[PDB]
């Protein structure tokens, strides 16, 4: 089951880090067929990017893989460095992607990390030091802009 | 605090037929300020306009309102016609928008109904059949679409 993990968060963070350099927030994302690897679609957070509200890293990687027949998202894995919110919590259930694997949850951690075990999906945290150390950068330097970017 | 209930399923219902003019799905809705009525934005599903898997109709909206501060959700109702799926329950819930007025739910209905209600969100069902007939008409003449946007 954990075949493709090291493969799906390397990937995530590489997003992470090009969001960061844009100018944006430190969260990135990927979507891997489960049975062979392959990589649906791969994304960041576009809040700074494109003025977007609704553009986490989960949602535009989702975005990002296009229109699919629901039957794709079946068996798959979406990579995210950080714990997902209500509303990408939210997508991964309604697409029915089995599997979520997380980055880290220190720095944030929403009601949707145990949702996602209660609506019967499974969660990984690999409590991945990079994921931590640039989103703690990010709060550091920008507090304002992550306060805005959780949505309080 | 139905005040400008009628202003926002009119506003959602003119989205969806725009939509439904344009070749797509005919979701819509707005985001309005409870306390006077303005309108800060509203929106269609896009799936067929943009080929986009994450612009329901709800989240569409919200990311036509921009970049907002936290607190401006929290005095809004967002408006939709179509009882929300998984991914929109969990936009409402993160941003805290406070209530949901919905067109109808014969066509569609997801948990997030009933979740939105448990963690504390208002949700009103208003039973607008002009929403409920377009709908119905789009499932009627491309079920295969419909199929596609449901995410089964
Ligand atoms: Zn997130
Ligand atoms: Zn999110
Ligand atoms: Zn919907
Ligand atoms: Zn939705």
């Amino acid at each position: 089951a954990s075949k493709w993990d090291q493969k799906g968060m390397d990937i995530a963070y590489e997003e992470a880090a090009l969001g960061y350099k844009e100018g944006g927030v430190p969260i990135g994302g990927c979507l891997i067929n489960n049975k062979d690897g392959s990589v649906l679609g791969r994304g960041h957070n576009m809040r700074f990017q494109k003025g977007s509200a609704t553009l986490h890293g989960e949602i535009s990687t989702l975005e990002n893989c296009g229109r699919l027949e629901g039957k794709v998202y079946k068996d798959t894995t979406l990579y995210t460095t950080l714990s997902p919110c209500d509303m990408c919590t939210g997508a991964i259930i309604h697409y029915g992607i089995p599997r979520c694997v997380v980055g880290e949850n220190v720095n944030f951690k929403s009601k949707g990390e145990k949702y996602l075990q209660t609506r019967g999906h499974e969660v990984v945290v690999v409590d991945d030091e990079r994921c931590k150390k640039i989103m703690k950068q990010f709060i550091d330097e920008r507090p304002q802009d992550w306060f805005e970017d959780i949505g309080e």
